[PDB]
């Protein structure tokens, strides 16, 4: 029993983290094998964060202008190359601490951990959702750029994305490790604004099916919904639209329960209207909207 | 900027988690230098049953590894299995036991195997409110000093609330609990007002400031209050602990306490303090500095 926001375990991780300097210029990147990946604004001086042309920035650097720290061991770099925003430093030496690996670039909605890292050092660990506006809920501060999100299904470690920057919100954007920004922002300091953000609704869902599994079911009723009406009412409290593709996701988690998915969404309808009066839902006061279908499932059996 | 349940890096332990064995029972073990700690329910009179045991009963699995048992101990309601094998992984430790209201990491395990990291708190009524299912019994609690592994837990139970009871690295639990299928329950728990107060100078360094007011207290007044709403007693140590949160916002601990004592009367009226409707009371005052100024380990 219980339900607590989980992250995956980052050792895999941590053994990848490295710090790259390049002139004044100091943030973390993720050494696998004879790569070093880093967001490509460690090039960038005062005068180019604006408008900053990253291809002519590039050509007049040296690999020798990148220092490259992996715990007290400097690594030389040997190659650079772009990728979109993310800079690639090929490295002399392959990380014997590099483990089996993937880049994945995810969904709005979809969950990863972050390990959240300060001059290549590790410094914390947590759980985070891609949010619809594709901006991410962080905790970071100056020095944060580099760090990586991932999941670690089995034993293969799935990165999907690297922190780039922070919006004036206090919200975080960055792109997946093919340097491809989540959402329509760029790498640069122009007006940048996060769209309206929305509420993950196949997630408040599925954390309602975990709280029927952990014995809370004061929120229950005798009500069914169409899809359609779900939706209309959903818009209205500013959460996502949810879709037949969500329906069908939650199958397992409404089959385990013996509560069908519209019949759910009955209960979310009348806690959107009603509030909670008082009460918690898996200790908590608000709709939970960070843990997937996935999640649950992964949480609530193994 | 951003306020998240952190945990420290759970790299360190995972390096130290393997699987123990003992006849139908399989649950986690810590293997720290030649020596893997478990609860001792693995193998009741446990001196009795531990007597009857030989050192290959215990199967002891690093990844895929067998590790030959050499030696048992018990110590309190831990299992000492004295291994051939020193572990090359075995980080700088110490076994530490922890006061209700401190928090920690939990690396969830099972069958020696990693699967989950999350930060809690050791609860006022030494429970934890965990995240645990069947097999995950061994599973540890740790903080990070500098580059030194603090363990402080080791999960030998679920309560039948849902909440969790364990030892330190000693085999002493925390709480009036024992390791036994019996009528246990967790005492009326309360909410650890230095932590809360913590949190809520977190919100001031996040820009939020709407339960702020321009009234103070005194420290009886406080507890007075606090008391009324099943929070833990704020001691002048509390206050001290707040004080470098104090001086970098500029809001006395009393006045905090006072804004305290307003949310605890009337509510939060529909709004949020750090995207929470509840008032967090699972991040210390360490825990908020470390966070808001970005220490690494
Ligand atoms: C340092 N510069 C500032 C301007 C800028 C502009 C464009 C880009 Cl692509 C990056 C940056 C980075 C940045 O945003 N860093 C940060 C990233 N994450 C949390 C931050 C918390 C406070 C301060 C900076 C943070
Ligand atoms: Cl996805």
């Amino acid at each position: 029993s219980g339900f607590r926001k989980m992250a995956f375990p980052s050792g895999k991780v941590e053994g990848c983290m490295v710090q790259v300097t390049c002139g004044t210029t100091t943030l973390n990147g993720l050494w696998l094998d004879d790569v070093v990946y880093c967001p490509r604004h460690v090039i960038c001086t005062s005068e180019d964060m604006l408008n900053p042309n990253y291809e002519d920035l590039l050509i007049r650097k040296s690999n020798h202008n990148f220092l490259v720290q992996a715990g007290n061991v400097q690594l030389r770099v040997i190659g650079h190359s772009m990728q979109n925003c993310v800079l690639k430093l090929k490295v002399d030496t392959a990380n014997p601490k590099t483990p089996k690996y993937k880049f994945v670039r995810i969904q709005p909605g979809q969950t990863f951990s972050v390990l959240a890292c300060y001059n290549g050092s590790p410094s914390g660990v947590y759980q985070c959702a891609m949010r619809p506006n594709f901006t991410i809920k962080g905790s970071f501060l100056n020095g944060s750029c580099g760090s990586v999100g991932f999941n670690i299904d089995y034993d293969c470690v799935s990165f999907c994305y690297m922190h780039h920057m922070e919006l004036p919100t206090g919200v975080h954007a960055g792109t997946d490790l093919e340097g491809n920004f989540y959402g329509p922002f760029v790498d640069r300091q122009t007006a940048q604004a996060a769209g309206t953000d929305t509420t993950i609704t196949v997630n408040v869902l599925a954390w309602l099916y975990a709280a029927v599994i952990n014995g809370d079911r004061w929120f229950l009723n005798r009500f069914t919904t169409t899809l359609n009406d779900f939706n209309l009412v959903a818009m209205k409290y500013n959460y996502e639209p949810l879709t037949q593709d969500h329906v069908d996701i939650l199958g397992p988690l409404s089959a385990q329960t013996g509560i069908a998915v519209l019949d759910m969404c009955a209960s979310l309808k009348e806690l959107l209207q009603n509030g909670m009066n008082g009460r918690t839902i898996l200790g908590s006061a608000l709709l939970e909207d960070e843990f997937t279908p996935f999640d649950v499932v992964r949480q609530c059996s193994g």
